C-alpha cells in the first residue's frame, strides 16, 4: 500500500477496500499495465477517420501519419488540444460565476450577493470601469459584462490577461502574437488548427498553444476575481485535513468538484438544518471538502479538507460518507459505482456533468437554497440508514492554517511595513533569508505514489530557505502531511525562512510563525500566485522571468494542469513537471518546451521524474535567477 | 491501382509516383496496417496524464478506464470532441468571412464589396434586421455584427440555427435542450464536459454532441450566406473536371483548402497578369481547383476542378503544377515534402495554418490584390524553371454542369410555375417521378477505393428515380465520373427522374436536361441543401423528418464531416455513413446513434460499409418516408 500512497489514512482504507473486494483507482491502473507506448510518447493521432495513425518512436514503419503528418506535428497537435480542453474547464467555471454575479445584481438569484465590495471596486478599476458615483450593483453588472465579453473577439484583447500581468510581460507577449483575442475564440481556433489538413508546423502550433494557455490564465484569474466578489476574499483560517475529519455520529457531507457557486450555499444552509439533523440522530451536519471546491470552502470558511484527487474514493470506503455533492472536473466516475457498496448518496447537480447511476438534483442559482435543502435532506436520510452500522474512519488528521489570498499576504506583510508591504519580502530575498519562491500546483497522479513528489521536493526547498506557496491538490498533499501546521516550522524550515515566517506571524498577533507552506487556494487560485509575483515584479521594476520564482506541477494529471503549466512557462517561470506529458516521441517538440521556449518567454519546462533531482533542478533555477539579479546564493 | 482509386487519371499518376519512388497517401496507409484496434473501435482515451487508457472490446482486463470511465463514456467523449473540432473548422471559416465583410463595408479592404445585394437583403430580413431606409453598407455591417454575435452567449440563441430550420423543427430541438447558445460557447462546453472527471453519462454526452453539431450547422449556413454576399450567389455554369484540365503550356495554379476569401481574389487577379505570364512563355494563367475552395470558385466562376481529397497529391505528380495556394483544412501536409520532387511551389497564406517547408505569404484582406500578385509571380517563376521538362498530364476530363445554389434551383423551377416554384418538384414527388432526394456529402477516405461508394450508390438511386444533390468531395467524386454531364442522363437516370430533369432544363433554355446530379457547392454549402429541404418542408407544412429525404457521407474522413453527419441526423434525416467512426466498441452508443436517436430527432445514422447494401438501405428509408405521407412507392 506504501507504493500506492504515502498517506497513512489512504493506506488504511486501501486495506479495507482490498478485503471488501472494492476496486480502486490503483487496481484499475494495475489492470491497464503495460500502457500503450504510442499514446504514452504522443505518437498517436485519431483526428480523422483514416486513422488511428501511430508512429514508431524508433525503428521502421510507420514513420509518418497517413496524411503526411510528422511526429512533431502529431505531438504538437495533441498537446494543443490538451491545453484547449484545460482552458475550456477554467473558462466554463469562470463563465458560470460571471452569469451568477449578473443574476445576483439583477435580482434573479437572491441567494447570492456582493459579499466583497472592496474587491469589486479594485477589479473595476483594474479594468478601467468607473466606480465614482455608481451603485455597487451597476459596477458589478459592468464587471460581469466585461467578464463575459472576454470570451469572444471585441475591440480589446482579453483584459483578464492584459490587465493582470506586468506591462513589460504584456509587451513581450504581444510581440510574439501570444495575447489571446477571446477565451472561447482561442479554444475554438486550437480545435480548428489541429484538425486534419490544417496547421502542420510544430513551432507555429506550439505558439498557438502558448496563446491558448493565456486564455486559460484569464479564466483562472476571472474565476478567482468573481468568486471573491460573490463569496469573500480569503483571510487566514485554521482547520484540519485528512479522513479523521469525518465523524461517525454526524451527517458527513462531502462537497466535491471545482465550482463553489453550489458548495458555498451548501455550507450556509447546512448550518440551518442541523436542527433537522439532530432529529435524525446525528450530532449535526459535518460538511467536508474534496478536491478544489473543498479548497474553496476551506479557504473561505474553514471547512475541513477530507481528501483529494487520486484518493477521493477512500472517503467513501470509511462507510461514514452519507452524501457526496458533485459539480464538475476531477470526479472519478467510479464514485457512482462504488456508492452501491458503501451506502453513500452520490449527487450530481450540473446539467453538463452527470454520472450514470448517481442521483441528479437540478441546481439553479435562482433556487439555490431549496436545492441545498433537498440535497441535505437526502444526506440526512442516508445517515439514518447506516445508524448501527460499523464505520472505519482512520483516526488521522493534521492541523491546517490556510486562507493566504494575495490580499491576506500583503496585509500580513503590511504589519512589518505599512506603506511598502512588499519591501520586507524583497528585503529578505535580497539578503538570503528567502532564497526564492516556489509554487506547487496541480493534481495527484496514479502513476506517482501519492504526495511523494510534493513532500520530497517541498522538504528540500524549505530547508534551503525557499518560500513555498501551494494550490489545488498540491496544497492538498502538503496540508495532509503537516506542511500547513506552524508547529512544524522548526522541523521543516531553514533558519532564514524560519526567521521570516516568525517575524510575520508574530507581527500578526499569533505568538507563532506563519505555517511552513502558504495555502493560496484552489486551482483557479493559481491566479493568486500570479497576482503576488506580478506585484513583486512591478515593485522591483523587472519582468517575471527575472524573479527567483519557479513552479512545480509535481504529480500533474488533468488537462487543466497542462494548461496551467503552459501559462506558467508563458509568463516566464521555470516550471517543473513530475509526469511526462505525451511529447517524448518528438525531440524537436521536447527541445522547444524544455529549452528554446526560453528565448520567447524566459520560462521553460523542467522535465524531471525523480523528486530529489527535481528539487536540485528547481534550486538551480532559483539560484540562476538570483545571479541574474546580482544577488548572493 | 484499381484497389486504390476508381479514377483512371488517379491510377495513371499512381503508376508514375510508384516508378519515381514518390510515397503517396496509399503507401502511407499501407505502412500503417494493421491499424490499432482500440482506436478503431473508440476504446482508447488520452484525456489525462494517467492514460493512455484502453478497453478490450471483448475478453478480460482492461475493462474500464483508470478513472472509472466506462466504454460508453469514453466512446461518447471521443465522438463529442470530433464534432466540436468539426464545428470549430466551419466556425472559423464563417468567422473569417464575417470579419471580411465588416472590413469591406468599413472601407478597410477595398478588394472586397457587397457583390450580391439581394442576398444581403434577404438575409437581413430572415434575421429581422431592418432594411427599409438603410444604406447597404449599414445593413451589411448589421449582418456582419449579427454573425459575430452568434459565436457567444447573448439574449437570443444562435440565429443561424433558429431562423434557418422549420419552426416545428426548432420547437422539437428546444424541447430537448438542443438549440446552441453560441457557436464557440458550445465548442468550449464540449471540451470541458469531455475532460477528465466531468460528464460521464453516455446519453447526456451525446445530447451535448447533437447540440454542438447544430453549432456546426450554424457555421456552415453563415459561411454560405456571407460568401454569397461577398462573392455572388452561384448560378448554373459549365466547366470541366479531373487532371486533364491542367495544360502543359500554361502556368497551372491550384487553389486548395476551404475559404474563398483568398482564392476568389486569385481568380480575379490571375486574369490581369496573363499578360505578365505570356512574357514568361505561358499561354496564360490556368487557375484550377482542389477540394472545397476549388468547389467555391467552380460554383461561382466555372474554374475547372482539378482533383479532390485523397488524390490531391496526384495533381503534383503530373509535373505541371507550378503553384498550389493553401488556406486551411484537408491539405495533406505531404504536399510540402512532395513538392521537393515535383517542382511545385506550395504556398500557405493563413497565420494558423502553416506547413514546414512550404513558402508562407502573409495574406490580409486589406492587401489582397498585392498578395495575389506576389503569389502568382512565384507561380510564373516556377513555370519558367520547368520549361523544356516533360510532363505527364493524363488526358482525362469530364464535362461538369454545376452552380445549383438553392436560389438557382428555385429559379429553375419557377419556369414551370412562377408563383409556386416548389410545387412542380412536390408534384413529381407525389406522383412517383421523383422517389425522393439524397444528398451526398463529405470527403474521400483512403480506407475506401476512391469514389467507389459515391458512384455505386448514386447509380442505383438515380435508376430508382431519386433526385441526387451533392457537395464537397462527394460532388467531386460524382463530377469526375460524369454524373454532372447532361449527356449522361439517358444512361444513368430512371424514366421518371429523366422526365423531370428534361422538363426543367428545356424550360430553362437548354434544349437538354439538367445534369444527373445537382452540384450544390462546397462543404459549408451543405447548408444550401438544408435551405432547400427546409423550404420543401414549409411548403408541405411538415417537419424534415417526414420528407422522403436522406443523406450519405459515403466515404467520410474529416471531423468536419462527422459534425455534418450529426447535424443531418439532428435535423431529422436518415444519414448513411460508409466508414465506421470509432463507436463500435460501445453497443449502447451505437444503438443510440443508429436507432433510439430516432425518438429524439426523427433522424438516425445508417452504418453500412457495402455500397450496394447502402443504396438498398437508403431506398428503404426513402420509401418508409413516402409511406408515412401515404404516397405510393
Ligand atoms: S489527421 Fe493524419 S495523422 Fe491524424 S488520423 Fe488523420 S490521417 Fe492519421
Ligand atoms: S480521463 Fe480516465 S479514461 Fe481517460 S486517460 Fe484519464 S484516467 Fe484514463
Ligand atoms: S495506438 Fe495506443 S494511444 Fe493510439
Ligand atoms: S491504444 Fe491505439 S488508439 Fe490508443
Ligand atoms: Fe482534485
Ligand atoms: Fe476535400
Amino acid at each position: 500500500q506504501n507504493l500506492k500512497s504515502t498517506d497513512r489514512a489512504v493506506q488504511q482504507m486501501l486495506d479495507k477496500a482490498k478485503r471488501e473486494g472494492i476496486q480502486t483507482v490503483w487496481d484499475r491502473y494495475e489492470a491497464m499495465k503495460p500502457q500503450c507506448g504510442f499514446g504514452e510518447t504522443g505518437l498517436c493521432c485519431r483526428h480523422c477517420l483514416q486513422g488511428p495513425c501511430r508512429i514508431n518512436p524508433f525503428g521502421d514503419e510507420p514513420k509518418v501519419g497517413i496524411c503526411g503528418a510528422t511526429a512533431e506535428v502529431i505531438v504538437a497537435r495533441g498537446l494543443d488540444r490538451s491545453i484547449a480542453a484545460g482552458a475550456a474547464g477554467h473558462s466554463g467555471h469562470a463563465k458560470h460565476l460571471a452569469h451568477t454575479l449578473k443574476k445576483a445584481v439583477q435580482g434573479k438569484a437572491a441567494s447570492y450577493m456582493i459579499k466583497d465590495r472592496t474587491k469589486l471596486h479594485s477589479i473595476a478599476k483594474r479594468l478601467g470601469i468607473p466606480t465614482e458615483g455608481q451603485k455597487d450593483e451597476d459596477i458589478a453588472l459592468e464587471v460581469a459584462k466585461a467578464a463575459l465579453a472576454d470570451f469572444h473577439e471585441k475591440d480589446t484583447p482579453v483584459l483578464w490577461v492584459t490587465t493582470v500581468l506586468p506591462p513589460s510581460r504584456v509587451k513581450v507577449l504581444s510581440a510574439h502574437g501570444l495575447i489571446p483575442a477571446g477565451i472561447d475564440h482561442e479554444i475554438a481556433e486550437i480545435m480548428h488548427r489541429t484538425s486534419m489538413g490544417c496547421d502542420a508546423d510544430a513551432q507555429n502550433l506550439l505558439l498557438g498553444g502558448l496563446r491558448c494557455s493565456l486564455a486559460d490564465l484569464a479564466g483562472c484569474y476571472m474565476g478567482t476575481d468573481l468568486a471573491d466578489i460573490l463569496f469573500g476574499t480569503p483571510a487566514p483560517v485554521v482547520t484540519e485535513s485528512n479522513l479523521g475529519v469525518l465523524k461517525a455520529d454526524a451527517v458527513n457531507v462531502a462537497v466535491h468538484g471545482h465550482n463553489p457557486v453550489l458548495s458555498d450555499i451548501i455550507v450556509s444552509v447546512s448550518k440551518e438544518m442541523e436542527n433537522e439533523a439532530r432529529a435524525a440522530g446525528a450530532t449535526g451536519i459535518n460538511v467536508v471538502g474534496i478536491c478544489c471546491t473543498g479548497n474553496e470552502v476551506l479557504m473561505r470558511h474553514g471547512i475541513p479538507a477530507c481528501t483529494h484527487s487520486v484518493s477521493q474514493e477512500m472517503a467513501m470506503i470509511t462507510g461514514a460518507l452519507d452524501a457526496m455533492i458533485l459539480d464538475y472536473q476531477c470526479i472519478q466516475p467510479s464514485v457512482a459505482t462504488i456508492a452501491e457498496c458503501t451506502g453513500t448518496t452520490v449527487i450530481t447537480t450540473m446539467e453538463m456533468s452527470k454520472i450514470t447511476g448517481a442521483t441528479h438534483v437540478n441546481f439553479a442559482e435562482e433556487a439555490a437554497v431549496e436545492n441545498a435543502k433537498q440535497i441535505l435532506r437526502l444526506a440526512i436520510d442516508t445517515f439514518k440508514r447506516r445508524k448501527g452500522k460499523p464505520v472505519e474512519i482512520p483516526n488521522i488528521k493534521t492541523k491546517v492554517v490556510a486562507g493566504f489570498s494575495t490580499e491576506a499576504i500583503i496585509n500580513a506583510l503590511s504589519k512589518l511595513n505599512a506603506n511598502d508591504p512588499l519591501k520586507p519580502l524583497i528585503d529578505n530575498v535580497v539578503n538570503g533569508n528567502i532564497r526564492g519562491v516556489c509554487l506547487f500546483a496541480g493534481c495527484n497522479n496514479v502513476k506517482v505514489p501519492q504526495d511523494q513528489n510534493f513532500t520530497t521536493i517541498a522538504r528540500k526547498l524549505l530547508k534551503q530557505n525557499v518560500l513555498v506557496v501551494a494550490t489545488g491538490c498540491g496544497a492538498g498533499a502538503l496540508m495532509r502531511h503537516g506542511f500547513m501546521d506552524p508547529a512544524n516550522v522548526d522541523e521543516l524550515c531553514g533558519d532564514g525562512l524560519k526567521a521570516v515566517l516568525t517575524a510575520i506571524g508574530e507581527a500578526n498577533g499569533l505568538g507563532g510563525p506563519l505555517p511552513p507552506v502558504l495555502h493560496m487556494g484552489s486551482c483557479v487560485d493559481n491566479s493568486r500566485a500570479v497576482a503576488l509575483v506580478a506585484a513583486l515584479a512591478n515593485r522591483l521594476g523587472v519582468d517575471l522571468d527575472r524573479l527567483p520564482v519557479v513552479a512545480s506541477a509535481a504529480e500533474w494529471m488533468h488537462e487543466k494542469a497542462v494548461a496551467i503549466g503552459t501559462w506558467a512557462v508563458t509568463i516566464g517561470l521555470p516550471t517543473h513537471i513530475g509526469v511526462l506529458p505525451p511529447i517524448t516521441g518528438s525531440l524537436p517538440v521536447t527541445q522547444i518546451l524544455t529549452s528554446s521556449v526560453k528565448d520567447i518567454t524566459g520560462g521553460y519546462f523542467i522535465h524531471e521524474l525523480d523528486p530529489e533531482t527535481a528539487a536540485d533542478k528547481l534550486l538551480a533555477a532559483i539560484n540562476e535567477r538570483r545571479a541574474g539579479l546580482g544577488l548572493p546564493w
